[PDB]
């Protein structure tokens, strides 16, 4: 495939498990999704929440274990990827050239939205990684425009990946164990239909249109990486669903999308 992706980083517990389909999908990334080695990777992280777009600019990525109450082994994982400082500067220029602000963090490593799926996709940790934050108090259209500014990166060998959670309710939302709560089916299906239809404006305006977005994304920070990845695919991309699974609690969903460009930018 070519283009950009919206993936789910999933449950860190899957590191210890054998039968999680999302992990199998991620492990097969280089065989089934992206054959060609990318020059660098831009991860739009649901777990880096800022006021204005921010990008990290480091030579070596720390591994940030920003998650609570997991088993000890999870905190010993190191994903020793190189940073991507030139990619970071290029993201800052592209955003500013489009009239958007962008700040640069020269210390922050990768949070688990980045390193956790990447350690399955690219276990050799030899691809330069740069993370981009989301701005959860801004709307879907903001995030789409951040991505649109970034689409020239596609012709430069950059793999752009939004890392979120397609259905990501509050911890207080009751479970439907080993099933799928109908509200979550409804939201997931609406989103799939909007994307496969090419109704990308609807996706940007999900708050006005999507059923049960209040349950699926009370904060939205796990959805907004989709808008950035979608915008980064340029005008009129074609979307396809490349993985779907659900957590055993029946209310977290991992629908995964590829956005294939049909247009390009100037020489
Ligand atoms: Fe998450």
């Amino acid at each position: 495939m070519k283009g950009t992706y919206y993936i789910n980083h999933g449950d860190p517990l899957m590191y210890l498990k054998k039968h999680i389909k999302l992990r199998q999908f991620l492990e097969g990334w280089q065989e089934n999704v992206v054959i060609e080695k990318p020059k660098s990777i831009l991860i739009i992280s649901a777990h880096w929440d800022t006021n204005v777009p921010t990008v990290n600019f480091v030579e070596h990525c720390d591994t940030i274990h920003d998650f609570d109450d997991y088993p000890d082994p999870l905190y010993q994982i190191q994903y020793r990827a190189p940073g991507a400082p030139n990619l970071a500067k290029k993201v800052e220029e592209l955003l500013k050239e489009s009239g958007m602000e962008c700040e640069i963090d020269t210390k922050r490593g990768l949070d688990h939205a980045a390193w956790f799926p990447l350690m399955f996709m690219y276990p050799e940790a030899n691809i330069p990684i740069c993370e981009l934050s989301v701005q959860p108090s801004k709307d879907g259209i903001h995030h789409y425009n951040v991505g649109k500014a970034l689409s020239p990166l596609l012709q430069q060998g950059v793999l752009i990946i939004g890392s979120g959670g397609t259905v990501h309710p509050s911890d207080d939302t009751p479970h439907c164990p080993n099933g799928v709560a109908p509200w979550a089916i409804e939201f997931d299906n609406w989103l799939e239909d909007a994307l496969l239809s090419g109704r990308y404006e609807d996706v940007n305006n999900f708050k006005k249109l999507a059923p049960n977005w209040e349950i699926s994304h009370p904060g939205q920070e796990h959805l907004y990486p989709l808008h950035v990845a979608l915008g980064a695919a340029g005008k009129n991309p074609k979307t396809q669903l490349i993985h779907r699974s659900w957590a055993a609690n029946g209310v977290f969903g991992y629908s995964t999308y590829n956005f294939t460009p049909t247009t390009q930018k100037t020489d």
